[PDB]
C-alpha cells in the first residue's frame, strides 16, 4: 500500500487553537467570546494559554520530524500580525513569531503550509462592519494577506486563504457556535458569497506580486464529504443534492470552477436570499482558481426529505430543503454521537476525480477526538490510543483506493499533531497524536505518533 513519490506527512493545526495569548495585540472572535462568557467552554478553558506553542514552536516542530513528519499546516492570525487593520500595518513581534515558525518548519526538514484565516476574524472588524458581512473588511482581508505573501513568501510556498468557510457561515449566522452566534439566513447566503470573493482576491493579490514571492501555489481548506440520502426515493434523492450544493459546492465551484452553482443560485433567489452581487466581482472570481485543495473530513453526512415543510420560517436555512437522517447500525463515535464512515474518503476521492477537473489535493484534516484519555495509559504512561490508529488506518486505506482509482491526491494531514484547543470544546476531546497536559504543557506522543511515523517514514500502510 504505496503511497506517491513525494507524499505530505504531517498534521494540521490552527494559530488560535495553539499558540495561546501570548504578546497578541488583538482579540478574535474567539479570544473575545471566551472573555464574554467562559462558561461556555468546556471546563472554563478558552484561548488564553491554548497549546502555549507561542514558546514550544521550535521544540515542537524538532519533536514532529522526529516523528516522521515532512510537512505541517498552521495558521497566520490577523489579530498577531497586523497593527492597524485599515492600513494593514505590520506588528514588529507577530512578525518575528511567524517567522519563527516558518523558519523553524524550514530547519527542520518540514514544508510550512499556512492558512490566513481560521474562525479568527478580529473582533473589531465585527463591531466596526459586521466582520465578513463587509465588504471594506475583505479589501481589508486582502491588504492582510498581501503583507503575508510579501513577509513570507520567500519561506513559504505553499498558501490557504481560509480554513471551512462554510463553517464560519454556519457558526455565525445560521447554527450560533462561532460568535455572534445569531441566526439570520439573509447575512448567512452574503458572508457565503464575500468569503468566497475574498479567495479569489486573495489569490490575485498573490498572483499579482513579485515573480519570487509568486512562484507556489495557492488555494483554501473546504468541505467535499458527501451527504448521503436516506434512500433512493426522488425525494430523499433531491434533499441530499441541495445539501450537496450548499455545504459542498458553493465553495468547490467557486474556488475550482469559478463560478457558484446555477441550482444553488437558483434557489437563493428563488427564496428571496441571493447575495448582492457585482459583475467585476463575478469577474475575479472567474479569473481566480485555486492552485489545489486541501479537503477535511471527518464524517459522513446522512439527509432525508423534510419531515415537515413550514408555510412560515422565521429565517431561512439550507435545512429547509433536508433533515439530518441516523443510520440504523451505523458506526459511532459516542463522544461525539459522530459517524465514522471510512468509504467516504474514496467518495470524496472519485468526486474530485470526476466534477472537479481532477485537480491536485490533499486531506487537509483528518483525525478523531476522544476524551477521558487518561484511562488508556499503559505501565509506562503512554496513551495507547489504539482507536486514532484504527481509525487513520481505516481512512488512510480509502485515501490510497482514491489514489489508486486515478484521485490526483498529494497528502494526508493528521487533526491533529498535538491535542489543542477546541473552541467551545476546548480540551474535553483530544485529537493529538501527541498529548499535551494542559496544566504544564509539557508533550508525551501516544501510540498514534508512533504509527504514523512508520507510514510517513516507509510511505506506506
Amino acid at each position: 500500500l504505496a503511497f506517491p513519490k513525494e507524499f505530505w506527512w504531517g498534521g494540521a493545526t490552527s494559530g488560535p487553537q495553539s499558540e495561546g495569548r501570548f504578546a497578541k495585540q488583538h482579540r478574535n472572535l474567539f479570544d473575545y467570546w471566551y472573555e464574554e462568557e467562559p462558561d461556555l467552554f468546556y471546563d472554563y478553558v478558552g484561548p488564553d494559554t491554548a497549546s502555549d506553542a507561542y514558546h514550544q514552536i521550535e521544540s515542537d516542530l524538532t519533536l514532529l520530524a522526529s516523528l516522521g513528519h515532512n510537512s505541517y499546516r498552521t495558521s497566520i492570525q490577523w489579530t498577531r500580525l497586523i497593527d492597524d487593520f485599515e492600513q494593514a500595518t505590520i506588528n514588529p513581534d507577530g512578525l518575528a513569531y511567524y517567522n519563527r515558525v516558518i523558519d523553524a518548519c524550514l530547519a527542520n526538514g518540514i514544508r510550512p503550509v499556512i492558512n490566513l484565516h481560521h474562525f479568527d476574524l478580529p473582533i473589531a472588524l465585527y463591531q466596526a462592519y459586521g466582520g465578513w458581512e463587509s465588504k471594506h473588511v475583505v479589501d481589508l482581508f486582502v491588504a492582510f494577506s498581501k503583507v503575508c505573501f510579501e513577509q513570507f513568501g520567500d519561506r513559504v510556498k505553499d498558501w490557504f486563504v481560509h480554513n471551512e468557510p462554510m463553517v464560519v457561515v454556519e457558526g455565525s449566522y445560521l447554527m450560533q457556535f462561532h460568535y455572534p452566534a445569531i441566526v439570520d439566513g439573509k447575512k448567512a447566503v452574503q458572508v457565503a458569497y464575500n468569503l468566497a470573493l475574498a479567495t479569489a482576491k486573495v489569490i490575485q493579490a498573490y498572483r499579482r506580486g513579485p515573480a519570487e514571492l509568486s512562484d507556489g501555489r495557492i488555494g483554501t481548506i473546504l468541505n467535499l464529504t458527501p451527504a448521503y440520502p436516506a434512500s433512493q426515493s426522488e425525494a430523499d434523492m433531491a434533499a441530499a443534492h441541495f445539501a450537496e450544493l450548499w455545504n459542498n459546492d458553493l465553495f468547490m465551484e467557486a474556488a475550482v470552477h469559478g463560478k457558484f452553482p446555477e441550482e444553488l443560485v437558483a434557489v437563493l433567489k428563488k427564496d428571496g436570499v441571493l447575495w448582492q452581487s457585482t459583475p467585476e466581482e463575478l469577474a475575479l472570481i472567474a479569473e481566480n482558481r485555486v492552485d489545489y485543495l486541501g479537503l477535511n473530513f471527518y464524517h459522513p453526512k446522512r439527509v432525508k426529505a423534510p419531515d415537515a415543510i413550514p408555510v412560515i420560517s422565521p429565517s431561512w436555512s439550507p435545512e429547509w430543503y433536508y433533515d439530518p437522517y441516523l443510520m440504523p447500525g451505523r458506526r459511532m463515535n459516542v463522544d461525539k454521537g459522530w459517524e465514522i464512515y471510512p468509504e467516504a474518503v474514496y467518495d470524496i476521492a472519485i468526486k474530485m476525480r470526476d466534477h472537479y477537473d481532477n485537480i491536485p489535493w490533499f486531506l487537509s484534516e483528518n483525525g478523531v477526538g476522544i476524551s477521558g484519555e487518561d484511562r488508556y495509559r499503559d505501565e509506562t504512561g503512554q496513551i495507547q490510543d489504539d482507536y486514532r490508529i484504527q481509525f487513520l488506518k481505516e481512512h488512510l486505506t480509502y485515501l490510497h483506493k482514491g489514489i489508486e482509482a486515478g484521485s490526483n491526491c498529494f497528502g494526508y494531514h493528521v487533526w491533529t499533531p498535538i491535542d489543542g484547543w477546541s473552541w467551545l470544546n476546548a480540551y474535553k476531546n483530544r485529537y493529538g497524536l501527541v498529548e499535551n497536559n494542559i496544566h504544564t504543557q509539557v508533550r508525551r506522543p501516544k501510540a498514534s505518533a508512533y504509527w504514523f511515523k512508520k507510514v510517513a517514514t516507509h510511505n506506506r500502510l
